[PDB]
RNA sequence: GGUAGGAUGGCAAGAUCCUGGUAUGCUGGGGAGCCUGAAAAGGCUACCUAGCAAGACCCCUUCGUGGGGUCGCAUUCUUCACCCCCUCAGGGGGUUC
DNA sequence: AGCTTGGTGTATA
DNA sequence: CCAGGATCTTGCCATCCTACCTCT
DNA sequence: TATACACCAAGCT
């Protein structure tokens, strides 16, 4: 039943939300606003505290699974080894705390002259090491932490700690002799640094490291007179670990030859095009223009860059010496950003770096690899290129030269440039063969290489296609929902219109320092990369750029605790942590001690220091505040006095809080890559165009349409000065939406240019054709909005989730309680009992004929019953017998051989009873627990309406009048409620409101409310679905700044959120009118009941069929 | 020309996962020291050991309430229903008020 | 006596 | 916490291609 | 361009 329109798309990304609007035009002028929704999302945000996604944490806990797992086959290796040798693994039980310790200390200490003993020795120590054999670098082999040093310079700090500290010298020093030792001496010690949340010194600070393991493992067997290859064997088996591996479906693929994976950066076909291409782009001076370098020029320069072991060629070296220039600045369209003195013509041209570090090792390791080294010397660059790709995709889970395997393990050990590059290796050596034979670029090169035209543009993503990345997939999900159903509602639309997450509207202050910045930055990333690479260190990470960074910064000394560290037992500290949503942006990230950051842990800094006595919060602050700019560093003046002022900052906070900086970067990618699906539908579909527009411009828009959030939606204002942000209403980003349906590219530019002229500053309307024409064909836009809004047509709409999936229940396992049968019972107690069949009796008893389990909480329902018997299905339990409970009166199931609180509420089902004119309403909370121990969590099963049985936590901690109702027959479910389901009022609105809640809506008549939890057997928590807890939370942040600049209704809205509305439930759905709005994706009611959830009211409701 | 978008390379700042590890933590079983107690058993500080979502599927086998292998918290309208796409009944997608 | 509100634990680095 | 692999974004520089707009 | 919920306790009418 498509009804054909010229209509016109309008896609807002965020993170946590996304505005859609189809509007219907006729030509140029809007005509209909068809559909205008902002659709909130949670950006897969799975445990909100923290900003982890639904898949960061699924993939950790899998990831953990799966270390548990090689684990325990890897220890049973060992068992079946230490068989084989006749030594007793580490038993159980029954034997001493120390025991393993002191087999350590023995061995290593002296021999063992009886055979037996030595073996059980021998077994204790060995599997107690393969237990806690402590850190290596995975990527490392066996044979790479036999040849580190042994043992670790952090060892050997600890053990040089430990004498001092002790005032004895154990010889050889080992970790199980000083453990065992320490045991010994002073007994209740502990080992390694935890969590400070009584307190006193532990044994050690640092890491343990594998190679202080194997040096242990090695003075044992020296000590033992063990047979080297028995010493090998134990060594393989307990220092085994699984080799870290790239699946090669997560490698992207050329956009040429999409049956080819991208190619790695150490491939030589990737250094010879990258020079080629950069030689190609370069321009000559020739008479006030530029000319492309001639073939011989660019031949002479091309085998100038290939053939370098060392990059020492400058963009002035090429000019002057390769090209003989008369001027430095002949060469003309250096790819570099100039700089004062010609820094872009003293920055280096590209070389061949897998062929330099190759040659370098071949130098260096010529004892090693002769035969490689003669091999590298016959062969020429195809099989070269060969061999280095394996090389490359050594680390893919999915080599031509009968080599010996010492070579191959040493060749396999090399460190050549990692990261894949745009085109596949076939791709890259075609291009570069047309580059080089004919005079031309990368770009004619293709077209001759591929056949492609001018026109060409490398393949795009169908709207089908997820991304894997979190916010992405929920942003695309929303709007290919929208698409589809406004594609059915009234066909294509005509053009489609995405707001990019990008801006150039900043002063020239701005950029010059940004510039700046940009500079220091490449300039100390490229001191310290030569000081890493002097150090052994082939490819710094970002992260080994920050720890060398802040290693020069505090000299070697912990950030927090002041202790000389190193590069090898150093931490990067998130000063605030990842629990807590902190970045990786370096002002986050502190250098510190280890045991340094251990005792933090995941508390924030300044609470942690208050209760340590390691730092001092004022020590660590001034430490931070006297750095002295020196003139060549990282950062610029500027930008170290911001780096300090935020390191300072986030030193400074005391109770666990969000991450303050707002990551755009989720947005740009939601952005672009839905753009590019909706260019691949457009397509399919005969779109005529997708455009986009910054958000500069979408403001800026909204500015000359005089189109306020705040008169549209009759929103009082919350500042005393100014006017309040669109932040404060959701349904912004709906308008952004409709808007962006709007703006041609003429009038973007023409309103870019009026916004770079007010940011760099009444005012001035803009004059241009483009302005003009769209003026006057959106005039009438502000009283289509204003109908609109006065219409309750833009609707905020959050997704539901229905499928049962997720945490099963809390992670924490807890002791269960024992309650002897002959004892009184209160009502807790039952409620408490964790077998099923000991819970349906004792309900039996208190009420025979009752399926469930009627008790206050306080009320004593059993006395003390000295011959109080429960006969079981298959056993007696008498007075004397203990049974199981819960240790706490709530939801808790049975996990493991422990108790485990329910996890957040799944859903809830909505109960109905008492008459027509006043009926009585109840929720039962249902969490994903009481599906799983209900076996709900399988193939077939309406999870909403399946039976649970009364042993659920859902139905023992339902509330006392729901479970008598239920029981007397009145009680009928007559629907479900999800978090996010929204609660419509009507035109009439809250009328039950008693307190705070009528203060704000008095200055904030919401109809429309978001549920959001169940907190209590009686209460559903509703927050209002127009209005942004982010205001709220800023208003209460700028409320500390200012002398009451917020207007009164500004107070009442910062008191009111984020706690909002915690709601009575039979207060609540008492309404008449109320209605539980369940909307499609143009964000309409769905009133039809087919196979989707529908929109019903909870007065009228039928029990459930 | 200017703006905007897209390519490739470089640089800078970040985001998102993925693989492999470490150390704690929790619970069960222990116990080295200390303390409270003992004609009257538990604590505290550590350390050892097992497990760390409930569970699902496949094979044992020198026949058992276990041994082994692969997995299980993402893809937000579960399940059901209809339609679509890619893979042989698996996965993904849409369903207009 | 029953709804109004305030504090707090939750696996982590 | 650690190493290190993969995907992607924003900003700047160089080159190539596209569409679009506005003053001589 | 974003950032809790479920449990436990007080608490003035
Ligand atoms: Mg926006
Ligand atoms: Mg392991
Ligand atoms: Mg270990
Ligand atoms: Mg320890
Ligand atoms: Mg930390
Ligand atoms: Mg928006
Ligand atoms: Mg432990
Ligand atoms: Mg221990
Ligand atoms: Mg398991
Ligand atoms: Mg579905």
């Amino acid at each position: 039943g498509t009804v054909p329109v010229t209509w016109r798309l309008g896609v807002d990304v965020g993170e946590r939300s996304i505005g859609l609007a189809a509007v219907s035009y006729e030509e140029d002028k809007p005509k209909e606003i068809l559909a205008a929704v902002s659709w909130i999302h949670d950006g897969g945000v799975g445990d909100e505290r923290s900003g982890a996604s639904r898949l960061a944490l699924r993939g950790m806990a899998r990831r953990a699974r799966r270390l548990r797992r090689f684990r325990r086959a890897r220890l049973r290796d060992l068992d079946m080894l230490l068989s084989e040798l006749g030594w007793t693994p580490l038993p159980d039980k029954n034997v001493s705390p120390v025991d393993a310790w002191l087999a350590r200390k023995r061995l290593a200490e002296e021999y063992v002259v009886d055979e037996t003993e030595r073996r059980r020795l021998l077994g204790y120590a060995v599997s107690h090491m393969a237990r806690h054999r402590g850190w290596r670098n995975p990527w490392t082999t066996i044979k790479d932490l036999k040849n580190l040093p042994q043992p670790s310079d952090s060892w050997e700090r600890t053990r040089e700690s430990l004498e001092a500290r002790y005032s004895v010298s154990l010889e050889p020093g080992t970790v199980g002799q000083w453990a065992g030792y320490l045991l010994q001496r002073a007994p209740g010690i502990r080992l390694n640094p935890t969590q400070q949340s009584l307190s006193n010194a532990t044994a050690f600070e640092t890491r343990l490291r594998q190679e202080d393991v194997l040096w242990e493992l090695r003075c044992i067997a020296d000590v033992q007179g063990l047979p080297e290859d028995v010493v090998s064997n134990v060594i393989d088996a307990v220092f085994c670990q699984k080799r870290p591996s790239v699946p090669a479906e997560r490698i992207g693929r050329d956009p040429l030859d999409p049956s080819q994976l991208r190619a790695s950066r150490a491939c030589l076909e990737f250094q010879e095009y990258r020079i080629v291409a950069a030689v190609a782009n370069l321009r000559i001076r020739d008479g006030s223009g530029s000319r492309p370098l001639s073939l011989e020029e660019r031949n002479a320069v091309i085998e100038a860059l290939l053939a370098q072991t060392e990059r020492s060629l400058t963009w002035s070296d090429i000019a002057l010496e390769i090209l003989k220039l008369p001027n430095e600045s002949d060469l003309t369209s250096v790819p570099e950003e100039d700089g004062p003195s010609s820094l872009a013509y003293s920055q280096f041209a590209p070389f061949d770096e897998t062929s330099a570090r190759i040659a370098e090792f071949i130098a260096k390791n010529r004892r090693k690899i002769p035969t490689f080294a003669q091999w590298w010397q016959e062969q020429d660059r195809t099989s070269r290129s060969d061999l280095v790709a394996a090389l490359a995709d050594n680390s893919i889970a999915g080599l031509l030269v009968h080599l010996p395997d010492a070579e191959l393990e040493a060749l396999e050990g090399l460190a050549l440039p990692s990261g894949r590059v745009a085109y596949s290796r076939l791709t890259l050596s075609g291009l570069t063969r047309v580059m080089r034979d004919d005079g031309v670029d990368v770009h004619n090169a293709r077209k001759t290489c591929f056949g492609v035209d001018d026109n060409w543009r490398p393949p795009l993503p169908a709207l089908h296609e997820a991304t894997g990345h979190p916010v992405v997939d929920r942003n695309l999900a929303i709007l290919r929902k929208f698409l589809s159903s406004a594609t059915m509602r009234w066909g294509p639309p005509q053009s489609i219109v995405v707001e990019l997450a990008r801006g150039a509207s900043e002063s020239r202050e701005r950029q010059a320092e940004e510039e700046a910045a940009r500079r220091a930055h490449r300039k100390a990333n490229d001191r310290i990369r030569a000081e890493l690479r002097a150090s052994g260190l082939s490819d710094p990470s970002p992260a080994d750029l920050v720890r060398a960074r802040l290693l020069e910064l505090y000299d070697c000394h912990c950030m927090y605790c002041g202790a000389p560290i190193s590069w090898e037992n150093s931490e990067l500290d998130h000063i605030v942590p990842r629990t807590d949503g902190g970045s990786n942006r370096h002002e986050n990230l502190a250098i510190t001690c280890g045991a340094c950051n251990k005792e933090k842990g995941r508390r924030p800094f300044a609470s942690w220091a208050e209760t340590s006595n390691r730092v001092q919060l004022r020590d660590v602050i001034d430490r931070v505040q006297k750095l002295k700019y020196s003139g060549n560093m990282y950062w610029t003046r500027d930008e170290f006095s911001r780096y300090k002022k935020s390191v300072v900052a986030r030193l400074k906070r005391r109770t666990s809080d969000p991450e303050v900086i707002q990551s755009i970067e989720s947005t740009g990618y939601a952005a672009v890559a839905l753009r590019d699906r909706l260019l691949s539908y457009g397509e399919k579909n005969g779109v005529a165009q997708v455009a986009v527009f910054r958000g500069g411009v979408t403001a800026e828009a909204r500015r000359w349409l005089d189109i306020s959030i705040e008169r549209l939606f009759s929103r009082v204002a919350i500042f005393a000065q100014s006017t309040s942000t669109k932040r404060l209403d959701r349904r912004h980003h709906a308008v952004d939406a409709v808007v962006l349906t709007t703006l041609t590219p003429g009038v973007a530019k023409t309103l870019a240019d009026a916004r770079s002229r007010r940011v760099s500053a009444s005012t001035e309307e803009p004059q241009s054709p483009a302005y003009r024409q769209w003026k006057e064909s959106c005039s009438g836009l502000g009283d289509l909005l204003i109908s609109t809004a006065a219409r309750d047509s833009i609707a905020v709409a959050a997704p539901l989730r229905l499928r049962p999936t997720g945490a099963l229940h809390e992670e924490t396992l807890r002791a269960f309680s024992e309650h002897t049968v002959g004892a009184a019972w209160k009502g807790a107690e039952l409620r408490r009992i964790v077998e099923p069949e000991v819970y349906a009796a004792f309900l039996a008893l208190t009420d025979p004929g009752g399926r469930f389990l009627k008790v206050s909480p306080s009320e004593d329902v059993l006395p003390a019953d000295e011959n109080r018997h429960i006969v079981l299905s298959d056993r007696v339990l008498g007075p004397r017998d203990r049974v199981k409970l819960f240790p706490d009166d709530r939801g808790s199931i049975r996990v493991r051989g422990g108790a485990a609180y329910i996890a957040s509420f799944h859903h809830a089902r909505v109960f109905r009873w008492g008459s027509s004119h006043s009926p009585s309403f109840a929720l039962l909370r249902v969490s994903l627990a009481d599906l799983a121990v209900a076996g709900l969590l399988r193939d077939g099963v309406d999870v909403f309406t399946a039976e649970l049985p009364p042993w659920t936590p859902a139905w023992r901690y339902a509330s006392i009048a729901l479970v008598k109702a239920v029981e007397s027959g009145d009680a009928k479910q007559v629907g479900w409620l999800v978090p996010g389901d929204e609660l419509d009022f009507g035109p009439e609105g809250v009328t039950t409101a008693a307190g705070d809640l009528s203060m704000f809506l008095k200055y904030f008549p919401e109809r429309h409310w978001v549920v959001t939890g169940f907190e209590d057997d009686k209460r559903i928590n509703l927050k209002p679905a127009f209005l942004s807890a982010e205001q709220a939370e800023v208003l209460r942040t700028e409320r500390s700044d200012r002398p009451d600049t917020l207007t009164e209704a500004g107070e009442i809205l910062a008191q009111f959120f984020p706690r909002c509305w915690r709601a009575t439930v039979a207060k609540v759905l008492c309404h008449p009118g109320l209605t539980v709005i369940r909307r499609t994706a143009l964000g309409q009611p769905r009133w039809r009941r087919g196979h989707l959830p529908y929109s019903w009211r909870p007065w009228s409701a039928d029990p459930w069929s």
